[PDB]
């Protein structure tokens, strides 16, 4: 079953049920190519900018209060999630992300003629506005939310059971590793104070980046010079979608034209996300080495089952692989705008909204379902921490670095302890007693612990 | 929503549902996507698990009664009617053993309503390891991929390119380089540079097929084939070429490699990525060829395909132009992505195999289609604005240079400043010059200015 | 022709007149690699850090005076590059930069034994000191230099040629192009404007990454821990960094296993130069295609000539291609350290210390020899501005979308301008006059300027 | 000291084009590598043999430039090219260098050449930089990066043979598994970097392509019809370089350098090989005491400035170092050559010097890991052998004669005990009618497990 919907390129057979309408209907027919459409976040983002943009154009009394009340309603029923379903156009579509504005104009005349109120998704629905402006408008949205209410409050989970192994381990000694060779002692809560800074500064990362994520062009319509739109629509319908979301970090852009121009602001949070990313490799890398084995390998930590191979640093390296990728994709995008409009947005909002959703998705999976429950293998660590040649160091400045390095080759070629080359070689004298060769050679105290 | 026991303790598993216990831990286990594998994976892990029952059976390890339950199931996945039983996320174990296990349960649950009683272990996992199986799945789903979808999308943008090179192989018009005006070429030899570009491209993805077809099944779980029969890869991969077709799909040259390495999805992906390169190169000469209608170079017009803002009304945009270029974006991503996992397997297995799926199998589906919408949508239709271009290239002060033998480089120099100044030809400013006479006849400058022997 | 030098695996061959000695000569047989050492920046850190060390070692009686001046003379004249030639390792060595250390340590000892001091390489001028902490703690220091004294007054010198351009040019109507289409008017400006803020916001983000930048690993010594080193060696230390080069950027690492066991600092820095050549991208991008023709393009713009083609936008885009490499290559060592230790040091500093070396010069000479002497096509731009179609969207609110789009379609079709096809069509009257057409049809005040 | 044309150096043979390019680019510091100044003289030298071969240029002229390009070509004026890469996106700066350098060389020998009109004859830079790039890039292919992997391939074969029974237990995801031998690894390795040559030779049919004789758009104005096939000619015939072609389509050659993207592919390919190959090693050789220790590298260097008689895997280093750099080489390459335009695609001395930069860093750095560390590497045959045969993965095998219950209770045992799995079998009284000693020795075969 079909019906007749019409354009200015002309009619347009679209669904008989479909709430969208013929502009829609093209960009399902032109763009069938991932067959994967915006994601829940994405089209709340456009429909709380639809309803805010109703509210301001009622508000300076350029829309009958009627046609304002039908907008906002089915706005409010777009953001809330009824109405997903309506949403078929591909990701890969026109640049600017028109067809996606355009099933939004729409979808909304379709709910208020269910209401008896007649809308022109031109003329009312998208009055004071351009997709040049709504798209990233929307696409800023979702990415500032995305970071502010649950990408920093994951990490933050994950800096916080980080920071509860670095105290409770702060004295299990074991042998630091360079170069993955043995070095001098460290504890195993120093290793996890290093790597709860990590997040920490992660999340410094992700806050430096919000000055600029937070930016958004609304009222700058078709280029940034807010042609048919009242001079202040941006700052009106940013303080509506500041009170309504809470999010403080939503902002007029600094230069109307850059924000269209450009979507810089997403190639820098998206280097954030990769710098965490980064660091999210090495924690999940070091964590299943620790657990390794048991025979075969490291044999340091055991990780909680869920024999037992390390699952969730795995999901976590390959989650970090994807934003890298993700990454790279939304640098390629962010290049290549043209004068008044970058046209790679729905691309780079993909990538920028999924690495969001990785990252909190496995930070606080990896913070409670492994980092929580592992425990250490304290005797196996000390024994470690004391078998390491490199414990020689500490005397260096009794015997000499020539010397030192005499002493650890002689002990692993005689299967010797440090100590007893040391005695062996007539190393005790004035310039060391056998106390002080004691005091210089307990691993704890050389881990020097805080 | 029925209750299901297993070792550990008891799980809920949705009653429409053909997975079972193990497939459920994995959905709870991991929430991190919210997106599963795609209908190619899943219907090359049911062509695996039906080969693979019918080598058993042949070997007599499996009973008839149980392996033809299971090809009856697997060939159900593989027809894409069960694509909606995998619910665990891409982001999952690095071997692929949850994916691995779900098809298992899923082959028990269709064979169960059929009345035949299977193991998912013991019967559809026999002779298998999830580290042989799910790599060998997924070559062999980007073997498909390659060769039965991308190259004859390919093909189809070829030759459509190529059918533009001939029938604009007279129309001439002003080269560039670093965008300056250059010498005459013609829009015919233009579109042969992007349909040799398409071309090389399908050669470049031929020239990856003898190792993207490397299959790993029969080496179980390090490489070394134990618990499986010596000649179960060799059997396994003639039944899966005698029932695709697919005369790629070999056993790998070393069954080592093949698991502790993916390095054939890595080159199979720069092979991707080149072509997203051609077809960027290619988008963006025919979006600014396109552009206009009367402030842009309005050498070619692009097929309407859908109105172009929600704002200024009658304007018109280069979509596929649009879609080619955010499509080539995701490749080189994608690229990227699958070589960090790559580079990143440790002894006797590559862990990153899902991500790696994921990203490779995506970009053949975003090339294919995206090139085929391309060809059809765009490329088939375009028409060239023949006299606006031939006007332009006889008006280039960079066809002065054959006048130089009859008249000098000073007065040539003078002609091309005057027809610069006043819009005209160069024939019709060496006329206005009155240079025409016993030095140069009228029939010697249109043989010397004759653009379209300039482009040769 | 060689002379005899030995380390604690034995005796080495090193050229007669070299100032470096066993381990330096192991490092040069070791990794011919690509055939290029450390840069000038990377040498003057090392000299620098080495004598801010002695001169600690010395304040806290650890080392005798004559041994400390004799260091802190000898890493004066590295710092200062009278000794250049005696740093032949290749940048593709021990991924904790053990070997350019040593080579450090050995022509100090060398230099200073020329003076009659004889010090130890190890105990002596590597005294509180391992590669682990030095290495990352001169990179940093590098880095830093690069970013505070040198890419922010170039990217501030872009800026204010932008922004001069911005005003110049702020009523040089033209039309607007989105999807590479005519759209409405915007100013040559306006458009500069942009450019200009792009370029502010270059400038933003290399502050924004300098409180992680400038953190130094120094007294961390081997693991992190300060094993061999005074408990107050890093602050001390820093505190004399920080007045002998003026760089209050540079500070004492938050955690010191962070410091040494990762190089996240140098992956964020690298993120905020692969933005800004993002943006110079599309600055010099947009440039080249203003500027492109004149007959077979959109010749808005004149470019001065240097070698007319658009040699320094190209020299522009070539770098910040590099930039986007080297960034890659920098995330990539950055997420493969192990434990205690990030051994791809040399590689990630060579990378980011180009990509700011790249920025600062390519950005410097765009400002002063590109855009201070754009000149543009005023009627020319004007001419556009006045042809393109979309000029009549701003009569939405009057006639409606559909009729506009009507209006523009017939204009084209017809070789009519909007004004004339809005009059042809009858849609004059009560709800728009002759006035308010032309009011809204002028393309300056549609500029909104 | 400096001589008058704008001041040039005294002793340098460019000219005033190649001083302005030197005012007008100081970015990186960096100009063109060996190996491009030698691609650069051996395209002078054949486009001046076929001028002459035409009548198209004087014989004493071509002649002057013949020798003029040689010195170039072997390595003699390698000081002469001071423009920096990044330049002019045709290359079009370093193509009027070589000409200048050409015509003062020329002027020495009491010849007077004009670099434009006779060093120049019948090309373009749009042309010639390109296919001086890809000459480059062949030979680099061809005469070093192939037979270096094939060096490094023999080294890990050597090795797959030499430990064809040097059994070990297997790592999965890291953990415990199954038997393998430490041959079979290498055997691995080997393969990864014989695919590796594969992928290098499949690039070549497009690398070689040259845009030699298609002028300043692919048309081949103001050239003879035949100058880039006899160009080609020339070029096969003195290099011996048998996959250097005129180009498939004369508009691809220039418009893009999809050749140099493919093959930065290949070299990216071999980066990640080399990556898992060198993190292998430096993990089984990691110790001595806190590591895995299942193979001993050869000593390079000591290890640390502090911590005394460390010992470092210095080279696995310098080649996951190496990879990096490949790896982003390989992004910068892409970046250029998607964005070409029109009949010309103006990244070529940036792309260039990425893609040159990697052969040459895969090329040396694969010789040394050959040479000074798989060459050299030892196996702890006792101590992988002993963790083979303690090993809870090898009870499987004991499960039809002692049921998987007892076999789970040995393996249990044996962990506990510190034992092998054969002592544990013993210890718990387990031979007997059901289990002889020579049938636990048979299905305990760690060997045979490995097959």
């Amino acid at each position: 079953n079909y019906r007749i919907e019409h354009d200015t390129m002309g009619e347009v057979r679209v669904p008989a049920k479909a709430l969208w309408r013929a502009q829609t209907q093209r960009a399902v027919e032109n763009f069938p190519i991932s067959g994967r459409g915006l994601e829940r976040t994405q089209i709340r983002a456009l429909g709380l900018l639809k309803g805010a943009c109703a509210q301001v154009n009622s508000d300076l009394g350029l829309l009958a209060p009627e046609k304002a009340d039908a907008i906002i309603a089915a706005a409010a029923e777009i953001a809330d999630g009824q109405h997903d379903d309506q949403f078929p156009i591909d990701v890969f579509q026109t640049g600017s992300g028109t067809s996606s504005n355009m099933n939004t104009n729409e979808v909304i005349a379709s709910i208020a003629a269910k209401g008896g109120v007649t809308l022109h998704p031109n003329d009312d629905v998208n009055m004071s506005q351009s997709s040049n402006d709504t798209f990233p408008t929307a696409t800023h949205i979702a990415a500032t939310e995305a970071a502010v209410a649950h990408l920093i409050p994951a990490l933050q989970q994950l800096h916080d059971a980080l920071a509860a192994k670095a105290l409770d381990w702060h004295t299990v000694v074991k042998s630091g590793r360079t170069h993955l060779m043995d070095a001098v002692p460290v504890t195993l809560g120093q290793e996890f104070s290093g790597y709860a800074r990590q997040i920490e500064a992660g999340i410094e990362r992700v806050r430096a980046c919000l000055p600029r994520l937070g930016e958004l062009a609304i009222g700058g319509t078709a280029v940034g010079t807010g042609l048919n739109a009242p001079d202040d629509f941006g700052v009106r319908v940013v303080a509506v979608l500041v009170a309504q979301t809470g999010l403080s970090e939503l902002r007029t852009a600094a230069n109307s034209f850059e924000a269209q121009a450009a979507r810089d602001g997403l190639v820098e949070a998206s280097g954030a996300l990769r710098t965490i990313a980064v660091s999210l490799t090495k924690i999940a890398n070091d964590i299943r080495w620790m657990g390794s084995g048991p025979l075969t390998g490291l044999a340091e930590i055991q990780l909680p089952d869920l024999k037992v191979n390390p699952v969730l640093p795995e999901a976590v390296t390959q989650v970090a692989a994807q934003v890298i990728g993700n990454d790279a994709a939304i640098a390629w995008g962010g290049a290549n705008g043209a004068f008044e409009l970058n046209v790679y947005i729905p691309m780079m909002a993909r990538n920028i909204l999924e690495s969001f959703k990785l990252l909190t998705n496995v930070s606080r999976l990896f913070a409670q379902r492994c980092i929580a429950g592992l425990t250490a293998n304290v005797e196996h660590l000390r024994r470690l921490a004391e078998s390491s040649p490199s414990i020689v160091t500490p005397l260096n400045s009794a015997i000499g670095y020539e010397e030192a390095a005499a002493v650890a080759k002689q002990a692993l070629k005689e299967r010797k302890t440090i100590r007893q080359t040391v005695i062996d070689r007539g190393l005790i004298g004035d310039r060391l007693s056998i106390e002080d060769l004691d005091r210089r050679l307990d691993v704890l105290a050389m881990a020097k612990a805080e």
